[PDB]
């Protein structure tokens, strides 16, 4: 039995049916504080900041694995750091301790490039590097990785984690992160409208398409234990680009659309992060691989967003 | 008005009178969940894990600065990680939130070499380095440094911190800490008794004497917030030695001294930390300096422990 927390978000909306198709709708339990249609898959209300709720869910459903997605992202976290701390820090601790106290075999946590800071090298950064995040989100996430590793080394609890770069998708709309523009821009492109970008035109960041993000999280989940040396904090990425570069590439398909740059607080967050990641450890230790390069995700996004908007 | 949490500990026992001496007795307030003699200075019971208590104290005593010493150390943290997380993680968060809410203009947190892990270079480690701690204590402490820097960059709360190595002292009794062997060994030596050390004979670690530890904490506290760039995570040390090295030096003064090694979980903790630290940043930014080398610390300890 697999429990997914924070399943109503950008990733969860697709991870739940992804897990269901692979292991059976019957073996997956979706959960969040906000319910959304999960197409037949069981959904339960679960606030991760409430230890009692986690215990009850794990007990009732004899949970064997937890994909812990629940959390307040980078941007939203800066608007309410107290909320981010409660949900991300105490919530992750609750999940780890609950898993340990019960018979949960594995816990998989999606960390982020948000664990990096100004001192972190900007190009092809490895997994073991300087981690001095400057956002509440980042502090709770590096803490989660360390707590995760500690629960394995101390209690033998199989906790694994990877660091996601910006995730691009079309099924569920991102709203609380810093890399959200990479999705928003497609809507404006397909409608031939002028997109107002909140990141600087040359703000380079690592990114990846949802299909690969889902595959990576599940591949890490299924990875052989004997090769998991790093175990927590695996850098994962597909490509790096700036807003002006993505605009230009989309332009190659849709010439009648434009962009303007009006940077806000999110650009300041992005400035503290690295431009590209080295994902060699993930590939060497559990076979991480990318199937969608930039061109392929751009064309796939245009196709699906165009159908969604009735274009 | 300066508030000190965890004032009854090894550091607090000495920092309080140190503060009263420099800033006046009526300007210091001691606090802890366990009371000890404060030689007149006001003392109040305060559980840092209870946010409401912190708020009342800061409000009632018009606290302007906080030296946050309360916490669970490395060894005890491994014996009870849940307690370490509760008082260290939640406690420090409570202090920061309370400081941010009210009118607190300065908060000083004593971090530790415990924030380092196996990947951290072993020699002359600079402050900006790999920090992947493997103890619950270490996890809570690197989080403390990060939350601190965050509150400063986000809310302007003047939070500063330095990373203490093992601290040697005679005032307070040792508490079986990972580096407390450096204190216990003196009790046994002065009695000419064979000491049973729990760290490996060649387990090198950075250390420093209490007088310098106190001076460093206050020098950091008195620094002009404009001069501080690193601000949090300042590596600080006086010297590096191994148990066999300290034993040898002590034996030069007390030749009948004997020692045997029975390593335990604390040696495994120590093995994950660096051997020596580069403290250039502390010296360049707020003038960090050492006045007690290893010899003076050894002779001074022997003198005091003999007296009791
Ligand atoms: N999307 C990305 O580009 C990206 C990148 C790196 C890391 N991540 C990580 O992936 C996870 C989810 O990402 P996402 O993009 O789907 O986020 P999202 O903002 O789309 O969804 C987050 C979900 O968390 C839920 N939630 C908030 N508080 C909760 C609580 N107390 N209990 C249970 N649920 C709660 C929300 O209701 C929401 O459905 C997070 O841990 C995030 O840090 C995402
Ligand atoms: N002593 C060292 O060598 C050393 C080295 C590096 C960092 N530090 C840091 O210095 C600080 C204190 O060190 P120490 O050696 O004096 O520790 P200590 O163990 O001697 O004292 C800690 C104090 O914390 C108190 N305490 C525990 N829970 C509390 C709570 N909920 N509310 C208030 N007080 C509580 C204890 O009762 C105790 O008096 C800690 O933050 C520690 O991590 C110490």
């Amino acid at each position: 039995m697999i429990l997914v927390t924070g399943s109503s978000g950008q990733i969860g909306t697709e991870l739940v049916p992804y897990l269901a198709e692979k292991y059976g709708k019957k073996n997956v339990i979706a959960s969040d504080i906000v319910q959304r249609d999960t197409g037949g898959i069981k959904f339960i209300t679960l606030d991760v900041s409430n230890r009692d709720e986690i215990d009850r869910a794990v007990e009732k459903y004899s949970i064997d694995a937890i994909f812990h997605l629940a959390g307040i992202l980078s941007a939203k976290g800066e608007k309410d750091p107290a909320l981010a701390y409660k949900v991300n820090m105490n919530g992750t601790y609750n999940i780890l301790e609950a898993a340990k106290q019960h018979r949960v075999e594995k816990v998989v946590i999606p960390s982020t490039i948000g664990v990096f800071g100004p001192e972190t090298p900007k190009n092809k950064v490895p997994s073991i590097t300087i981690t001095r995040p400057r956002t509440m989100y980042g502090v709770t996430k590096i803490a989660a990785e360390l707590l995760g590793q500690y629960y394995y080394e101390k209690f033998g609890l199989d906790v694994r984690s990877l660091r996601y770069p910006g995730i691009i998708s079309y099924k569920a709309e991102p709203t609380a992160g810093t890399t959200d523009y990479a999705v928003e821009i497609f809507y404006y492109a397909v409608k031939r409208e002028k997109y107002k970008c909140y990141l600087a035109p040359n703000r380079a960041l690592p990114m990846m398409y949802m299909p690969d993000a889902l595959k990576a999280l599940v591949d890490l989940y299924e990875a052989d234990r004997d090769k998991l040396v790093l175990r927590n904090g695996y850098n994962v990425t597909a490509y790096t680009f700036t807003p002006s570069e993505l605009y230009s590439k989309i332009k190659e398909r849709i010439p009648e659309f434009e962009i303007e740059y009006k940077e806000d607080f999110r650009d300041k967050i992005a400035a503290t992060w690295p431009e590209s990641l080295d994902s060699s450890e993930a590939s060497n230790e559990w076979g991480f691989s990318i199937e969608y390069d930039l061109d392929r995700t751009i064309d796939d996004m245009i196709d699906h967003i165009s159908e969604k908007l009735g274009i």
